[PDB]
């Protein structure tokens, strides 16, 4: 009978460009359509979106799209992907609405049909699919899981999570668990689950105890308080707005990225300052201990606020002896360099520096194996497919479940392209489809691809040599070096008479030009290799 | 009234390239010769060595030269430094020495002066200097600080060191709490101390802890284990050597880098294998739980015997479901990545995977504070320098013993290249020398810098664009492109047009042929940066 096709396009077997795809018969729906960033090795590239050939065959089959957040590994994506799709329905709640919205007008993509959903709402996708939105805490605000109704079951998706009993904002918000154990009685079919942090042992972290701790570090600090956070991180944001005001300083915010999330929030009610923001000239009539600055930068990018202020580039403000910054953030994955290198920085300006371990001054936004288990024990699924993660935290959530009273009839660990078939009693990956990353590198999505960065890294690693062997009126050879080794008129030389008894061998041997060009270019990759130890990336050319 | 000279040529403010120099009149003593590991952005370098100008510069005061152990950066820059420098006594303990004759073989140094001493041994240097050799433990053996007696008074060196009570090798090898005790009493006017793990609360694990964690998991795996650790471990690799043979598991080690330390080991007594080494061929004749594999790549080298086996690339070895993989190491800042990458592949593969946090397999060479605090405590020093970290190790250390009941008089955050006057009651940096970085790469020394590596980031970033114009016998183009873009028809017609327009309409008007450059190069950029939105490196060449 026909089954259920859940196919991960973005988002199994990595943390990063979230994109699922659910198909019943001819109709499809679509969860999220993420970025992710670059790693250390895609050199030049500015961030990576999911690959949509699926979803270009299968486009009049599209009834809609669900926006569990607006985190940009959930939403970062769909100007990319929208612009080559049909009009469909898109929903979200509030303020992931107010920041896609934001972001499809910056691409000038126009009439894409964002209809606003809350908690609780049930929508409807063609024949055989319904969506129910619930709430679960996050790092942002109006983050939802779903449950998908079908006809051969139901579907729980917790999108991303973490149990946080209180956020500290005093709006009341906590993970709607009752509906989750209601599910679970109701029968859960499959479970999809956040396996970020799989592998931490306990509870994460509660935002009302990280800003407990903020407030006791910042009520402390003599002078200035500097403060980073990653951008979108709305409940600390607005808890550091709320216990600044309590201990009488007032608030610059700086930084782009900050700045835009700061104001979607506010216009969805989530950010309420108590005292408006000031500009840093503004708190530059106050006195050091009547300042709070929160800022970007977290991650060390040495262009960002906190990196300007490290590094002493801020246009209108330098760090000093007495100040205190507190970088309330994690480094992500590959950025410990890159932070260190500006916490460095920081201690010898002089400033006090304040961070994790040292201090709790950060809560991640993803649930610990406590509050894993906890979902897995209130909705009791038949079959269960850990999400959002590389493949060290899916497996990982898979060896928790086992641990539970009940577990899944079976687990899956799911990569990308997979196409798993769910039935009643089938939990099986049935085969593949066409899936990968899209490199965009300014204006150019993907015009950059593997075999392009492959070049990159060997200029990187070995820099350039530039062999032209021009044969007339005499044969002699040119050398173009670029970033292989400062000036050297003797090495020079030498690469010079190499190729060029190569080339004249070619001569004094007829072969065609082409195959000549191969034969200097063996020549001086021998010859370096020996002389320098080195092998540089070498382009000849005998014209 | 003359002073005590402390001029740190690097080892300060950096965790690498260890080398210190103590002048006295016209007396000088060095001690160590370390090399640093490149970071991300000095690509394509093998290895980093001291400046040593002032040494140079000062080459006949050079009395002598002391060696605390065998770590390389203590004893990595020492081929080069050797090189260019009088040949001065080399004072060291035996596995120290074992590994620099090595070393300076392979260099093809003749006739380095070293000699080996003994724990308590006395050393003279000259008229000035008297150097007392102690024991104190490390994550490697023969690992000494001293005592330097000056005319202005007493400097105590730690050495790199941990205060592991047992190293769990039967050796009886401890600290010498005893005489650092003593010399606090006899009056310590200096004291200078490793400081890399000073942010980490309590104290370092032990050995033996991690022999018998090691143990207790190994005697639970059913089939084969994989171990990598550190090269260099002596004293975990001899205790794996014996908690195998009590399991009744033989031992392949593989890694060049490991059997190299393995054999200088066993020729200076610090490694006995209870039972013989097999080759994996041996070891295959045997059960899976009789199978032991010690290797290196602990730090997510792709060519390294883990990476191989975790890439399926051993030439031998497959690794497969039931097998167990202990990583008993922790990723040195900057290979998370790195290491990250190899552990999900050991996942994919389906191997049980061993590492910390989730399980206590590595204990740190270094001492945490409560290790700290008892050294400052018992040396009693009047001034201190925080050595062996970077500044946020540097200035924590610092912090930690102004929390101490007798804290010293002046604690100075050195850099490299300072000058640090010490006198009867004088500490200060009263001037700097020349010192910093020279960079290996290859068999060349220095003859990459800044300059050259700034390109090779430009090249690895935005990629390659070779431009040629011959103006005869008709103004026009040709194009090589390395890591820029994926071929494009349209794109590369489109830049000749910029190119080819501007070599016409300069040559409207005759042109010197750098005009040209200007005017062509310029053209592309222009146009590409437009096109594409990137700014590729472009090479400008007139035929
Ligand atoms: O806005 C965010 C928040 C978190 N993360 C990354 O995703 C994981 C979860 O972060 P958090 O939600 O726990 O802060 C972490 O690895 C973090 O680096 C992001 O990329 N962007
Ligand atoms: O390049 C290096 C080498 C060693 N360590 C330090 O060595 C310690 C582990 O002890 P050991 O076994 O490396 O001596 C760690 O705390 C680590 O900080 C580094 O940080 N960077
Ligand atoms: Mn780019
Ligand atoms: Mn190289
Ligand atoms: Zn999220
Ligand atoms: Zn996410
Ligand atoms: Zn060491
Ligand atoms: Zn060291």
């Amino acid at each position: 009978a026909p089954t259920l096709e859940v196919i991960p396009l973005g988002g199994m077997g990595e943390i990063g460009k979230n994109i699922t795809v659910f198909r019943y018969g001819d109709e499809i729906v679509v969860v999220d359509g993420g970025l992710a960033f670059p790693k250390a090795h895609q050199m030049g590239i500015d961030l990576i979106v999911p690959r949509i050939d699926y979803l270009l065959e299968h486009q009049d089959k599209i009834k809609g799209w669900i926006l569990t957040h607006g985190h940009e590994d959930h939403i970062g994506g769909l100007p990319y992907i929208f612009a080559r799709l049909p009009r469909v329905p898109v929903y979200g709640l509030p303020l992931t609405l107010a920041l896609v919205r934001e972001k499809l007008s910056e691409f000038g993509l126009q009439d894409v049909d964002l209809r606003e959903v809350t908690y609780g709402d049930e929508v409807r996708f063609g024949q055989s699919f319904v969506a129910e939105f619930f709430c679960m805490t996050h790092s942002i605000p109006d983050n939802a899981g779903y449950i998908l109704k079908t006809p051969v079951g139901d579907v729980l998706h917790t999108g991303d999570f973490k149990i946080d009993p209180d956020v500290g904002t005093g709006a009341g918000i906590v993970s709607d668990l009752e509906r989750v154990e209601q599910a679970g009685k109701d029968g859960v079919l499959l479970l999809i689950s956040d396996s970020t942090n799989a592998e931490r042992p306990g509870h994460t972290p509660s935002e009302a105890e990280i800003a407990r701790n903020l407030e006791e570090i910042i009520k402390g600090c003599r002078g200035r308080v500097f403060l980073t956070t990653f951008a979108s991180q709305v409940y600390r944001i607005q808890n550091i707005l709320d216990l600044a005001h309590r201990q009488g300083r007032r608030v610059v915010m700086e930084g782009r990225s900050m700045i835009k999330y700061a104001q979607a929030a506010q216009a969805t009610g989530h950010m309420n300052p108590p005292e408006p923001f000031l500009t840093s000239e503004e708190v530059g009539e106050l006195q050091d201990q009547q300042v709070l600055f929160v800022c970007t930068g977290s991650q060390g990018q040495p262009m960002a606020v906190l990196g300007r202020l490290a590094f002493g580039t801020h246009a209108k403000i330098a760090l000093r002896r007495g100040d205190t910054v507190i970088l309330s953030s994690n480094p992500i994955p590959g950025n410990e360099d890159a932070v260190n290198l500006i916490v460095n920085r920081l201690y010898e300006i002089g400033v006090d520096v304040v961070y994790p371990p040292t201090y709790r001054v950060h809560a991640s936004g993803h649930a610990s194996q406590e509050e894993l288990a906890t979902i897995l024990n209130l909705t009791r699924p038949k079959f269960f497919l850990p999400w959002h993660g590389e493949p060290r935290h899916q497996i990982n959530h898979a060896k928790l479940a086992q641990t539970l009273p009940r577990p899944p009839k079976r687990t899956l660990i799911a990569k990308n392209g997979d196409i798993v078939n769910l039935g009643p009693d089938e939990f099986r990956v049935s085969g593949t489809v066409a899936a990968g990353a899209v490199y965009v590198d300014g204006l150019g999505v993907g015009d950059v691809n593997d075999d392009v960065l492959l070049d990159r890294v060997n200029l990187s690693q070995e820099g350039l040599l530039i062999l032209t062997a021009v044969l007339h009126p005499t044969p002699h050879v040119e050398v173009v070096a670029r970033g292989f080794a400062r000036p050297n008129r003797d090495l020079e030389l030498q690469i010079r008479r190499v190729a060029l008894e190569a080339v004249e061998q070619g001569l004094r041997e007829k072969k065609r030009l082409e195959d000549v060009r191969d034969d200097m270019y063996g020549a001086v990759r021998r010859f370096t290799r020996k002389a320098t130890g080195r092998n540089p990336v070498l382009i000849p050319m005998i014209v």
